[PDB]
């Protein structure tokens, strides 16, 4: 997989973000995770977390997996890095997301995320509390 540039357009919620990619605005959905919706429990915390992460970053990158790059809503499907740190993994590690939506052929970082989920769960963090 390879990291590609993008710039923040705007934070949306825990697992979506509006970024500029190849010079075009796109809503991105974070691969392999599910944050609560803003209205659900930990929804606000997930949203705040991703927002702080992207807004504080000097360098945002997107990394597409092997399979489909856009979902049925036209959202880009990627791993998103903030100053080299993977937001998808960070959310799971903090118990602010679950590993979810693992579809064959877009699952490169599946095991990395499940390991983070196991740690979050051990620590009874947030959603696991
Ligand atoms: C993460 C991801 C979501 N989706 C679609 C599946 C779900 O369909 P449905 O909308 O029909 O439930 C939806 C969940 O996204 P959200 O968790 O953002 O709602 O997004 C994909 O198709 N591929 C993916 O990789
Ligand atoms: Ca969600």
């Amino acid at each position: 997989l390879h990291k590609e540039p993008a710039t923040l357009i705007k934070a949306i919620d825990g697992d979506t973000v509006k970024l500029m990619y190849k010079g075009q605005p796109m809503t991105f959905r974070l691969l392999l995770v599910d944050t609560p919706e803003f209205n659900e429990k930990y929804g606000p915390e997930a949203s705040a977390f991703t927002k702080k992460m992207v807004e504080n970053a000097k360098k945002i990158e997107v990394e597409f997996d092997k399979g489909q790059r856009t979902d049925k809503y036209g959202r880009g499907l990627a791993y998103i890095y903030a100053d080299g740190k993977m937001e998808n993994e960070a959310l799971v590690r903090q118990g602010l997301a679950k590993v979810a939506y693992v579809y064959k052929g877009n699952n490169t970082h599946e095991q990395l995320l499940r390991k983070a989920e196991a740690q979050a769960k051990k620590e009874k963090l947030n959603i696991w509390s």
